[PDB]
């Protein structure tokens, strides 16, 4: 499925070139602008452990999820990954533990050393 395909074929979007954050575009967005560090960004998303059977369903898919890009308000993989998205884009994002919750995890739901998978839709952004 998409997690395996992203693992194998995804683009490495990290500065370190460690394949730690891997991306495949799902739905092509509009224009060429991407959000900038400090912009408010607004998304929809679904996430799971990368080997998980089903996406997590514990948030309201109506409501935009909002954060300030590049400020450490979300896991590192999201600060790197959302920065690459065009408005209206949907992408698949696979994130090794160093770009997610690392050795600590977030117990119980996120174990130690967990690789995560997301689908992210960028709705809008503003400076
Ligand atoms: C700078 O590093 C961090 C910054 C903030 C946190 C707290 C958790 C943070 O969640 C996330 O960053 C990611 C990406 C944005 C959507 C939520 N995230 C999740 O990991 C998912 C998780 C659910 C189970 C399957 C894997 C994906 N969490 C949720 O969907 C539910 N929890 C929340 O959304 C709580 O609210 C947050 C609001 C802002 C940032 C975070 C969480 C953790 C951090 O590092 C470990």
């Amino acid at each position: 499925g998409a997690p395996a395909t992203v693992t194998e074929q995804g683009e490495d979007i990290t500065s370190k070139k460690d394949r730690g954050v891997l991306k495949i575009v799902k739905r092509v967005g509009n224009g060429e602008e991407t959000p900038m560090i400090g912009d408010k960004v607004y998304v929809h998303y679904k996430g799971k452990l990368s080997n998980g059977k089903k996406f997590d369903s514990s948030h309201d898919r109506n409501e935009p999820f909002v954060f300030s890009l590049g400020k450490g308000q979300v896991i590192k993989a999201w600060d790197i990954g959302v920065a690459t998205m065009k408005k209206g884009e949907i992408c698949h994002l696979l994130c090794k533990p160093e770009y997610a919750y690392g050795s600590a995890g977030s117990l119980p739901k996120i174990p130690s050393n967990a690789t995560l998978f997301f689908e992210i839709e960028l709705l809008d952004f503003k400076g």
